[PDB]
């Protein structure tokens, strides 16, 4: 049916022209819980609604400051390749680090002793690249789709470095001085940068990789997500990828949270930073609150882009019938939060009790361990 | 007598209404040094200029930087509690620093891993929370009154993040599917925060302790300043805390000062950061030389916040018939100081006879100990 | 006696050391009224917590933006001049208004056209002079106290434009050559600037005005405020000039309000901009109306300087048993103020009554006059 | 010749007055590559172009954000001194890094435990003074000249902190009690600071050296850059000092570079931070590219500063017939980069050519050794 | 011969490599008057070091904030045409003022009313284009050489919107929809921007003219500034354009002063804003006087952008033995200044005395008359 902004005595049918699609896709925004308050930024944002870039090979687009101006120090590409496709070599000002959703994908990487390290990586794989070390994904038989996170809210894709461009914009004199070879030997140099560009598959990973005077990198760029044990807890699994295990991953910590229906990520906090969310597949609500009596809820739903202030009190709601599965990114070198329930399971009960006018009955069900997905009973 | 804003042949009387008290308490500034010169911020504003919170179980008032606008990394909350009344349980983006002034209290704090630690505090004593952790102060029979300091200027204590707050903002729905409950047991909870509020005196300190999985934390968040042995020197005694040996305290360094009358806290400059002062009591006066020929004296007592900028030289001396008892606050891994006197000791007497146009009776004063506080013959 | 910031079952004796004196001229600080509420900035400094540059011939002091970090628009000085003292021939980037509270001083201006306009000024007078245009103050017989408003709050006095500081920084060929003389003619030049100095009394204004081949200017840059009526109410007496009485002042507009005691400047707010005070005698409480429930009482009394940002809702009550008079300054070229009574006046009595749950008992009090000085019945 | 800034087809004949000297010091400005393209900010400032402050002893003369605004987080002072001239005891918030290009020179400085360092530097010695310490220079028989450089680009030094200017705005009473003297004994301080003045040369190093109860400093605060092993390659030589070899030098990495006639700095760009230049000696010209087809090509020679922003590709190509001699500052704990050539080279020759459109006699050439300067054939 | 930055026994030789040419350029920077004194920014910069985009048909090179920091309110574009050359039709968001240095040109703009003017431009003459407004510049027989001069420090010449970078940038659907013509009959539209292009020269302007049914403007865009009459003083001219003489320049106010060998721009200051200069031929020095005992000095010639801070003391002397001409420009609606002469003349004698410790001889010497050019004796 037409759902309205109404609830109890409160609200009213709508009646102007109006985009019923997308109100059913936020019934919590038409229809707020009454416990929401006062003003609150923007926490959502669609893939659905950024400009595509479509190249021969496929396509890329983002999520940035300029679509969702809370998430300063986070922005976001949502890119694919077809079979063979290259993302061209380039480099960037951000740290890089990205999440496979969809095929494989093999890439590269140098760093700043000369070093390469070359791998491929599937489904639930990760990679991270340093700033400013420059790189390529090139997408295997089965093409590729991924989401990438940089570790700075300005960030845009049609700006950074490219191989090609740089070249492009370089006297030719100096490009032949530089290699030691002629003019005419780089007349065929490309006028303009490729970005993404159409190629025949590579041949076997072993016979890419490449040998060095400065020897292996110390630790890999690459990480299986997935092959790690999840923690475990009733109504879903959390995967965490931070510093501490991925080593690499310097300036973004990352978990891949899955949420069975009728579950949710708890309440909690991050003492230490900002939450990035990416909504990989299923429906959710969020309520988001700010201090002050300020708390409003959002929904969100596959593609969509979510968001957290440093320290706001949020959960995760599983609201349909199919698994909720989104990632959430971290600017900083480890994963942290404070769960609620473990918080208050830790203090004497009659301080709690005194706090939230209840008795033993609430107290007891108070749980010492974290468990950071929970499902209804 | 009625003091003018007179000095020498310089100045005239006062021809307006005046205030009159308030010339009273800051002569240096009516009348300041010949030595002043050029425009610097004000670094001095007193608590009794601020709106004072009032509820049931005690009071709290703030000086930030819309007080003090020189004072951007940090701003402090003056806080009185009646016996057995508790500051609710709470937590900000912020790391607080405090100290003990009058009275005890209890203090609660939850970490990232789910570790509790509760410990009492008493005068001179200091506490310390991380970013994002979550704590509670109940003051003991005496009840008690404390300063606590914050790593923002732009704090604000209406505005951290409260227990019954989140929860009277979060809808029922997730409350109980949060933690296993009907909607119905949660019936009673708060509407609204309770902020500081009454309660009977918690009962004895062992029997608050609460068991983890998780085990102890690995530092305690309490520190008992006053009872390490104080860097002496002739007019007073300085006792410092920073993370060297309060390991927790990791954003914040201190030290608590002590000036006999007729003594001074020597010449010096912090080559780190900037300095925050509180005085708990007595009445000082300070210049602030801040570089190319610009000086500005103030007048302290108690009550009063102080603030040097970062580098800028500095004295602190005890202008009245009491001990002068000050806190420094610096935002700092450490506290450190270069003293003037140390500095020229340290370095050739021609050297140093050739800048001050001075001989070696000057130069053979000059120690090369530190002595932080020093008493006029 | 010794006040506690205590109300009923709210508050607490301070355990501390204090300041007892400012805690009497605050009263409504230490004990708030129960109707403030939150974070509000502060609205309140007073020119005794002011360093103060004395010279040969009088002293000048500030409050800018250094000391009142809400007044971003508006500075002033508190400036001091001995018989025939003179504040040295200067301009500066703000345009300056003035208010004489003791004695009488001539001023000096000349304009863009080459104009001079050369005038006395005695008490209750104003003086205005545009951004940019040069002048002087020299005190008359009996001394001369006065306050000077600039608009623009980052104003220090101790960086304006000084006569002789230019000669003194520009090469001597070229004050030669400007003036057609020899370096020898202006060897006497002051080597540094003299700011204020003192002087023999000046003759008759008859005989220092100087006529020019420009002419006369077009509009006088001094006013008469007390010798214009007033608007009157039951408990005090308001003066206004703005741009539409005193042409030449575009850029602030003023009101001398005088208060007895029992009365109060109405509940009312400016549409236009933010409101600056400057209290003259007297003692007074303000409430400050912030919106979204946030209220925050000051008290001011001689000496102090007040603000109210743009819309924000006021009344100023005297509290004390003297008249209060105090200033009130805007950044525009015209006063305007909605008053609540009136505005209230102006609706459908049923509507007010629907809004205030109050019945045709009150809204037969509500007066369709402004009266901005109501007298307590 | 007449130079004119004329490309092919493009461009045309000056027919205005101009600045012919300058453009024939600015060819690639007046007659850019083809291959520049779009808006960049300047990258280039003359300390020709700058006020000169002359002393009796010296001079010092700076470029800042306040010339150069591209460069925000590095500005530098070239200074001189006279034989047995001191630069007066002082210091700042910012770190202080040196490089000697003439002569000789004594410097002091006392770290924060009062422990002091002196020592003698000479041509091609480094030193560096960490934020906050105070410090002096004073050359030796043949005078001194070097290249002072600061981590902020809104450094100014006349507004550092000086010894006699403290001592000038401190009050005598406070300037006695400090030391135990009266104030008779400093009655001959300097009535202003000194900043640098003449002064007979110093006694034997040996003779200089101050005991201390606190020891010897932990690390040297000067560094002997040319008498380490450089990188040699086969047009230059590259001579590399930050924190892992200079190890007080934390915030400021070094290179000074030799490029010989037909030489060049080869294609490169810094994953780490932004690059600062000084042009000691020779003619170069240097393309930054900045993204997004971007592309400026600036001249630089003697005396000139220039500048790279954050991982811009760019090169330093020797266009005259001396050696061509400068330094790269980084405000970082490390030197590092990643060389075009290298890159290449350690990536499978495939790929390369798939991007590159070029064949295998292209990628054959290829380094995998990198060669920081490289000599055309 | 050799300039070294020595004055008196202030200053030394300069020991490292240097920049001679320039040096001799800068004498009055190499060595400043000893008056003055301070950190003030830089006020000057060449044209000849910028960047010069060359197209067939001409040239432009700009000076902007990026060159340029303290003015932020202005920039300029120096552009030169070959004979029938067009700077292409386009607009921008800030408003274009215009001085024709060389040769000549047609302009074309239409207003919002849909009105066109086309007119011609030679030596001597001004446009104006109000922000936004669309128009286009095309050299006449001659060849044109110009100064473009825009309201905004931040403008960028490579970024305003072009004619055909717009259709190349629409959808062919659309560009054929809002002509009603079909997508064929658009096929040949240029791929790309032209900027500059080459075309053979217009015919006579009254068969250009363009009439229609809106009318003529009200104020023609084009102004004929060397048929105005001059103030002529003893040593040069002066004309003045603004807003009450070229009625469209309401952003915009200028004039060209010429100044004679032996002669200066007077010591003065405007009390309305900042301003810009542009020399066009001669050599000059000027000092900025800043207050607070701040000044420098700075050198100009052909080619290079000058800057006068708001309200700062100025004046420009001709330092060589052919005419000095230059530009003033100001973001305001009209020309004013005040004269450091007439000012002191409009005062009475006394007064002026009391302030310069001078006598009668001198103030007998000033003129009640502006002179903003005089001529030594
Ligand atoms: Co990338
Ligand atoms: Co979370
Ligand atoms: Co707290
Ligand atoms: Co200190
Ligand atoms: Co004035
Ligand atoms: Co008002
Ligand atoms: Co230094
Ligand atoms: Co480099
Ligand atoms: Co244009
Ligand atoms: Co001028």
């Amino acid at each position: 049916d037409i759902p309205q902004p109404i609830r109890g005595d409160k609200g009213a049918t709508v009646k102007i022209p109006r985009n019923i699609e997308r109100d059913r896709q936020n019934p919590d925004m038409l229809v707020p819980p009454e416990t929401d308050h006062g003003t609150v930024s923007n926490m959502k944002f669609s893939f659905s609604d950024t400009h595509n870039r479509l190249e021969k090979g496929g396509y890329a687009r983002e999520v940035t400051v300029r679509e969702l101006p809370i998430s300063e120090n986070l922005a976001s590409v949502n890119m694919r390749l077809k079979p063979g496709a290259i993302r061209e070599l380039h480099w960037h000002k951000e740290a890089e680090w990205a999440y496979m959703i969809y095929g494989s994908a093999r890439v590269t990487i140098v760093d700043e002793k000369g070093r390469s390290f070359i791998d491929d990586v599937g489904e639930g794989d990760l990679f991270y690249f340093p700033s400013g070390l420059p790189h390529s994904i090139q997408a295997l038989e089965e093409g590729a789709e991924f989401l990438l996170v940089f570790d700075d809210g300005s960030f845009s894709e049609n700006s950074t470095f490219q191989l090609t461009d740089w070249l492009a914009h370089t006297p030719k004199e100096v490009i032949a001085a530089n290699f030691g070879v002629t003019k005419e030997e780089i007349s065929n140099l490309p006028g303009k940068e490729k970005y993404i560009f159409e190629n025949q598959l590579p041949g076997s990973l072993k016979d890419d990789i490449v040998e060095g005077p400065n020897g292996e990198v110390p630790y890999p760029f690459t990480y299986r997500l997935l092959e790690q044990e999840p923690i475990e807890s009733e109504g879903g699994k959390v995967y965490i990828a931070d510093s501490t295990n991925f080593k690499v991953s310097k300036t973004i910590a990352s978990a891949l949270v899955t949420v069975e229906p009728g579950a949710m990520r708890e309440l909690h906090w991050h003492p230490n930073t900002h939450e990035w969310q990416y909504y990989i597949s299923g429906k959710a609500r969020m309520t988001v609150f700010a201090s002050d009596g300020h708390a409003r809820t959002f929904n969100y739903q596959a593609g969509d882009v979510g968001y957290v202030p440093f320290a706001m009190g949020h959960y995760v709601e599983n609201i349909g019938d199919e698994p909720l599965v989104f990632l959430e990114i971290f600017k900083d070198d480890h994963y942290a939060d404070v769960s609620l329930n473990q918080w208050l399971a830790m203090l004497p009960e009659t301080f709690v009790q005194a706090h939230l006018d209840l008795g033993k009955d609430f107290t007891d069900v108070l749980s010492k361990e974290k468990h950071p997905v929970v499902k209804k009973k």
